């Protein structure tokens, strides 16, 4: 999984261990190994939501599978909870998009995932 | 809807009200509430186009619906016009990608849009 | 094609000609004109992979076509090679996602690509 978290909160408010907690949470929720999870944090961004600069997080999650309708309810609960605890965001200021990728559309280790598997 | 605007133009050239105008324009063009539109601006970025640093804006629009073939002509006209007026970019330096998302693939307010609707 | 390269390597380690080389390589591999290739570099980013801050590159490639199963093997090899030569990344620290866009979903020159073509 590849995760991008963008917030208008300053970097100061995103704790040093946030990426590590998000990695653990998604490893468990998605049944994926930590060694295949990347997290990018962009803080202090110019973001509006509803045309106001209230604190907000916009999150993108890409994965090959583990993104069923039921799975995404669980991932959303867990990610939203982490944002509430660590960033003090309200739930209506956490926006997540999930991209369920075909293995022919992911390169890793010098080839596609499709070309590396049975 | 979630909109990301990246440009190699300096932040100076992207006026303070750009996000607000883009919000209004897309609320009207897509028939969605302003309160459900997020805009991210990344200015002063390291971007090339044609392998040199000519001014460019690269825009991503994610939405559940309101992204039909006909809709996207309209959105493109309006977004491009705003970039012409406010950033002084030519229309061939405004590149937009639209992602039409299934409601099971969007989390908001602690659950998926599908599960809430 | 619209290409986004995010790395936790400092900007210093991403040479000034990286975008130019990537443009040429993808123009050739994807049979697309240089004048329709944009490359964004985000360097010095807060990125973890496997919950560590080891050097990593996360790359997104969007295009109308030129992203078949076979094409993507080739693109992955060439992009990974460039990252090895210029950024000194190991191949298991280069992650690429490919998005194959319908022409109705791309705005360019003030209209959609679909609306501008035969």
């Amino acid at each position: 999984p590849m995760v991008r978290v963008a917030t208008n909160l300053p970097d100061k408010d995103v704790p040093a261990n946030f990426e590590l907690r998000l990695t653990e949470i998604l490893a468990e929720s998605m049944n994926k190994p930590k060694s295949r999870i990347a997290v990018e944090i962009l803080a202090g961004q110019r973001i509006t939501h509803g045309a106001v600069r209230n604190p907000v997080a916009v999150i993108k999650v890409e994965s090959i599978g583990s993104l069923s309708a039921e799975d995404n309810i669980r991932h959303t609960e867990k990610i939203t909870q982490l944002c509430q605890e660590e960033l003090k965001l309200p739930k209506d200021k956490v926006i997540i998009t999930y991209f369920d990728l075909n293995p022919i559309h992911v390169g890793f280790n010098g080839t596609t995932v499709a070309a590396a598997t049975v």
